[PDB]
């Protein structure tokens, strides 16, 4: 009978439950589920709806088809704040309550206070950013046969140069044929331009396969400002600082990939935070809390033998709802908990449909090799909460 | 020796060159077609594609592909004035000279002086028109997700209750579903809203044909704004006159097809017209210029039964080619040309993909029997100008 609720049914949140559901037994606990939508969209494909690659349907599956319900029940609507003294929790059409709190309610863009970034530009954060994402680009390109000076109207810049910036570009550089053809456009008029802040694309990662990724995508067109950092954006475009002189590009579609920040809701309820995630425990719990349990892009981890923060991802968001699921059947049955220890595997990512980049078990791997992994990855978790019948749909 | 030039390549146009093709036996005299485009657009079938429930590469083809290369030089150009004195036309990327000179540059949207139609409204006339109106239209129910409380993105007006204001409408009902549910939409909260100034919808049209189109669309969720008129266009919107009171329509969406003048370049050549259009002899020839012809939407032609001008059609433009053709072709062999006399068979509107209405002959039509109707007339001028090659390509 004690009323555990999650926040958010991203990966963090939605294993969490899986785990619960499969773990407890009947009337064990009352668990309910909140989430925005009656859908988890799956965030790792998310680039390619936007591009227009792959149909938004694809990359989206309904949360009631997951769950057995009776065991879980679900709650359609929109967190807004959290009262913890009250162990309640606020929604914009009701409230609830909490014994144990599990906050999963993934990330945030980081705007970096840049001037009209939010007003002008897009991210790929939803099922809903990524269709207005979609529809914007072919609405541009449809323009263009009317006022064939305005080729700001097939420039696409993209702020920042992470692994969700290159895999969207090489995304949309596959879908240019296509869609020139549709719009009757020259393929030579677009202009798709990366610009990263940082001296190199894709920071921190290794070289080898960063010059492979600027290679293959540079022959496809793609267009990389590195050492540029974007200064501001406006709805002509955006404006930034090269040789330490401002300089501007005329574009009509900016997408910002710059970051990501932790849900605002978890820093304005009162946590305290670094880059609005939270600094969790070995049992992935909220200090000064013994009851919170946060999971996914909102909390964070700190690798013990270096002194960098593990980067927030769905690898290791898959394992905290894994790990609080457990955790949560000991506290629940009087028992005690385990530790979190993060087992951080190969990361892939694709520079296309047909071509990807990756470190895999130390190993580094690239082309058709490395775009079916992740293939095979990605549906290794549609088997994990769907099963077979889910990687067939 | 002589020079025919042809100016546009619509249904005046092209029917205009393919005539003079298969009547000329090549050398005889120098033939330049000129175009926006390289491509000929379908424009009866343009409320499709506007809609999304069909492909705009099925309502264009080629031109060069239609004509016999040898015979009739194509220019792809725009064409900016029409010099009568010197008896030169004068393009963006070049000039052109003419003893025989064929306009068929279709129409323009008429806005009446409205302030807001040309800026912040559509127009269903050109393959790159749909387009903006196709993606334009999806764009706003793709907002629509993320701000459920702006309902505007959901509305569309529709500027006018004419010929092309009902099928416009009529695809657009059909295509909602199929809409709604890519965006995540719930269908009750749509709106497609037509708005006619005149008392009634389809003014001048037979009553019984215009209850049954208004119950059809009405089942299918259109609704119809009637005598009530366009006092400004925005781009929040639109704002009308109900019983003499201003009203206003927040809609995201705002088509034109409040009505149709003849194109510009005529009325800025120095042409005497009336709405632009010019009032031709019979010889489809514009006064008193013995050596320059007018067809389509360009020309205008009164009745001489019943005194009451004729519309501006794609049928009576076909007419016009045939005609300008034989003409053109007898002026210069000897001939004592043909006065143009118009063949008005009947006229199919469709309400919808599986619905049409019409009036052919004399008995009125109505239901999928309509609508096989007007996709057989349809399939006639694409057998006209392509022959049967072109009619298999869809
Ligand atoms: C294009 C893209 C590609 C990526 N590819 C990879 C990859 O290949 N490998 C990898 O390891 N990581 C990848 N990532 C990162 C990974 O997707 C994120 O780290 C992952 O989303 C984190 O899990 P999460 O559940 O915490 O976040 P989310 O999946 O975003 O969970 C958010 C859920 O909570 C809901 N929610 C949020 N706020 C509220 C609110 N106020 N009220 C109600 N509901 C709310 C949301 O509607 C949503 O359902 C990618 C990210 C992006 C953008
Ligand atoms: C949705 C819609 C549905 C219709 N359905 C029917 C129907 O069912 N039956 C019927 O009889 N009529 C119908 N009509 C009317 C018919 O389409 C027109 O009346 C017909 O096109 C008139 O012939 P036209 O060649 O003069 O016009 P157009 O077809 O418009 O001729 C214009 C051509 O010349 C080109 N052009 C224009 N300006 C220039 C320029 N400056 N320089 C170079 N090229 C230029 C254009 O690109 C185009 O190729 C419909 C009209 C619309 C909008
Ligand atoms: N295959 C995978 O494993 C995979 C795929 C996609 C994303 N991810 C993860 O998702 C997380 C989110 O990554 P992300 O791409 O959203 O952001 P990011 O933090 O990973 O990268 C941000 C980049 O933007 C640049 N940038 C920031 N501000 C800028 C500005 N004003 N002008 C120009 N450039 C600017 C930064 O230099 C940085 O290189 C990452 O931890 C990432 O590792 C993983």
């Amino acid at each position: 009978k004690p009323s555990i609720v999650i926040l958010g049914a991203g990966y963090g949140g939605i294993v969490a439950a899986l785990g619960l559901q499969k773990r407890l037994n009947y009337n064990e606990a009352d668990i309910t589920l909140v989430n925005k939508n009656d859908y988890h969209y799956i965030t790792t494909e998310l680039h390619q709806p936007a591009a227009g690659t792959m149909h938004h349907d694809q990359a989206r599956v309904g949360i009631k088809e997951l769950i057995d319900e009776k065991k879980i029940k679900f709650v359609k609507d929109t967190v807004v704040a959290i009262d913890r003294e009250q162990q309640k929790v606020t929604l914009q059409n009701g409230e609830l309550h909490y014994d144990y709190l599990v906050v999963g309610l993934g990330s945030e863009p980081e705007t970096f206070g840049i001037e009209g970034l939010r007003e002008h530009a897009f991210s790929i954060n939803s099922i809903n950013s990524v269709r207005i994402i979609r529809q914007h680009i072919e609405y541009q390109f449809a323009k263009f046969a009317a006022e064939p000076e305005r080729t700001d109207y097939l420039t696409i810049v993209v702020g920042g140069a992470g692994f969700t910036g290159i895999e969207f570009v090489g995304e949309l550089a596959d879908r240019m044929p296509e869609l020139c053809a549709e719009y009757d456009v020259d393929p030579k008029l677009v202009r798709i331009i990366n610009v990263e802040a940082a001296p190199t694309v894709l920071p921190g990662f290794d070289p080898a396969l960063v010059n492979y990724a600027m290679d293959v995508l540079g022959g496809k067109g793609v267009e990389f400002k590195i050492g540029t950092p974007i200064k501001r954006c406006t709805p002509e475009g955006v404006v930034i600082e090269v040789d330490g002189e401002e300089e501007e590009i005329k574009a009509a579609t900016v997408v910002w990939t710059g970051g990501v920040r932790g849900n605002s809701i978890v820093e304005k309820s009162g946590f305290e935070t670094m880059r609005g995630r939270i600094k969790v425990d070995p049992y992935l719990r909220a200090p000064g809390h013994e009851n919170i349990f946060i999971v996914g892009d909102c909390a964070l981890i700190i690798n013990e033998e270096n002194n960098r923060p593990y980067p927030p991802t769905a690898q290791i968001a898959i394992q905290h709802g894994e790990n609080v699921a457990a955790n949560l059947a000991a506290l629940i049955r009087g028992g005690s908990m385990t530790p979190f220890k993060p087992h951080i595997r190969g990361t892939v990512a694709s520079l296309g449909r047909n071509d990807a980049i990756g470190i895999v078990g130390g190993r580094k791997v690239y082309g058709h090799a490395a775009s079916w992994l992740k293939k095979l990855i990605d549906m290794r978790y549609l088997y994990l909460i769907g099963g077979l019948s889910l990687v067939l749909k």
